[PDB]
Order: C-alpha cells, then sequence, then structure tokens
C-alpha cells in the first residue's frame, strides 16, 4: 500500500506541485496502486487524475 | 504529446493538486508520454515525480 522507493536519477521539479529529488534519495510512495496524469480542464484549471480515469478519444 | 483525453468516470479530487473530472468531460493531457507517482520525502515534503525516476526498494 505505502511502500518505500528509491530514486533511480535525479529530477529537478518543474513547477510547484513535483518534487526535487535526488539519484538513490529513498521516499515514501504513498499509494503503490496510483499512476497519476496532468490533465487540464475547459476552465484553464490543471491538475493530476488516477490514469486508468481516462482515455484518449479516437473515435 | 498533447492530447484530448475523455474521462471514462466521475473523480472527485482528494487534495488541491488533484482535479475534479466528470464522466464524459473532455481534457487536454498535457504531456502523453508521462505518468507520475505521489511521494514524500525524508523532510516530510509531498509532490510528484514521473514514476520511471523511482522504483520500489523492496520487489
Amino acid at each position: 500500500e505505502e511502500v518505500v522507493v528509491v530514486a533511480k536519477f535525479d529530477y529537478v521539479a518543474q513547477q510547484e506541485q513535483e518534487l526535487d529529488i535526488k539519484k538513490n534519495e529513498r521516499l515514501w510512495l504513498l499509494d503503490d496502486s496510483k499512476s497519476w496524469w496532468r490533465v487540464r480542464n475547459s476552465m484553464n484549471k490543471t491538475g493530476f487524475v488516477p490514469s486508468n480515469y481516462v482515455e484518449r478519444k479516437n473515435s
């Protein structure tokens, strides 16, 4: 459910909602069942949603 | 690449960084190649990082 993850690479956060990490840092993964996509709505609000809640429009 | 996605299901945001969405709403997916995990560091700062930059310490 919550588990510890290890950074494989550095990451410089590009927004306030992101986290800067360093290679080999250990971090809590809050929910190991959740992968998130960053989306933007018709009102120009941006945020994260669980990736399985959306799908590409091709029909 | 940016693409249009469609909500499969409603989602009520649990945190300010997430977005509320309604089934059938159309959204911009800012980067179709990018999935994120929410993590918490040793200083108890939380944020999103690309999922492929981190791996489980155990299994």
